[PDB]
């Protein structure tokens, strides 16, 4: 039985993990809700024995997870791919963070009515944070060493966010926007990409003032 | 030489992080930012070889981190306290996010001049959230079983923190009542609740319009 991976028709908060299990070439199955599904899912909750409902959910037969962070985690453990000390470990979870500040940096204003003054401070915001891993990424492919890890397709997708509320964000960042071709170069996620399982939009949730609606 | 922790004097984010360090009666320091050292943290930020500089951060003869999670994890990994499977640490995961959508349920709106409307429809949905928990310590001591972790003690900063907002938002819920009071019975943790190192307030930065000011 294939694990199931349960969440709105979006890319939202597992886009990444999807694209990981993409990468691991791992099998899964998808239950998605539609925009309109919100009473279908509502009526399921508290039915699929989580101890923590709430979406997305990930369900297999081992374990039963809720927390998009914790369901990313999971899967790349079971691949020993969350740091092989506590020193690395620590590494790869600091880049979990950091990412998360830019990707949440967006949700936490794209669904106020007065967008547009926000987006205002947040892109003069943003070119320190990008910076940090400009620099992380000055000698190295991707941002733990020359092996890819979870953090990489969380920044991934955040960049691919932060381009649509503005096209020239990565002008000044070189190496961010290289990062971000690699990382299409990947024989697994290009052929994701270009498959009928990819979600290109919303990126949100689709009544957010950005980043919403059915079309791009 | 004794680890450093740098923050605000205040609870915020790294409040979990310093209770498990007396749990654990690890030694470190901490450099603590007044109200007014905004400028004095400026002027440091670039300085002390963080590879993504911000606060709280973390410093010992090891490491250099920063993003409190990855911090508390790091503590906790020291004691292998992050669990001993795959399957066991994704348990652990899952409680973190489910404390912190909670905690960080606060502070997205502790900050706006419409705290109290706000206030309102949050405290609609806090019940929802908090019996999870509730059946989750119907058979357990606490969170993991019978032994500390370190999600205990962001759960004990959470509910510290909705019971200022609301002294009566645990009445229906018993076992929270009595896991809030369990962890004060802890040794260690009554020690520091009573020495002089204990920071009581304020729950969020001093500009807040709900647990900010200098004084409750
Ligand atoms: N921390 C949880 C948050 C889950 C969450 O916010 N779920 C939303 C959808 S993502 C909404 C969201 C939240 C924050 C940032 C971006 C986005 I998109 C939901 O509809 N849950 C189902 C329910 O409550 O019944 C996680 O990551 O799993
Ligand atoms: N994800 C980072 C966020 C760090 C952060 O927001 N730091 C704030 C203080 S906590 C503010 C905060 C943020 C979110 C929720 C509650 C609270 I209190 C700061 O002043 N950083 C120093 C700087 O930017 O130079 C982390 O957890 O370390």
């Amino acid at each position: 039985m294939s694990p199931i991976l349960g969440y709105w028709k979006i890319k939202g908060l597992v886009q990444p993990t999807r694209l990981l299990l993409e990468y691991l070439e791992e099998k899964y199955e998808e239950h998605l809700y539609e925009r309109d599904e919100g009473d279908k899912w509502r009526n399921k909750k508290f039915e699929l024995g989580l101890e923590f409902p709430n979406l997305p959910y990930y369900i297999d037969g081992d374990v039963k997870l809720t927390q998009s962070m914790a369901i990313i985690r999971y899967i790349a453990d079971k691949h020993n791919m969350l740091g092989g000390c506590p020193k690395e470990r620590a590494e790869i979870s600091m880049l979990e963070g950091a990412v998360l500040d830019i990707r949440y940096g967006v949700s936490r204003i794209a669904y106020s009515k007065d967008f547009e003054t926000l987006k205002v401070d947040f892109l003069s915001k943003l070119p320190e944070m990008l910076k940090m891993f400009e620099d992380r990424l000055c000698h190295k492919t991707y941002l733990n060493g020359d092996h890819v890890t979870h953090p990489d397709f969380m920044l991934y997708d955040a960049l691919d966010v932060v381009l649509y509320m503005d096209p020239m964000c990565l002008d000044a960042f070189p190496k961010l926007v290289c990062f971000k071709k690699r990382i299409e170069a990947i024989p697994q996620i290009d052929k994701y990409l270009k498959s009928s399982k990819y979600i290109a939009w919303p990126l949100q949730g689709w009544q957010a003032t950005f980043g919403g609606g059915d079309h791009p």
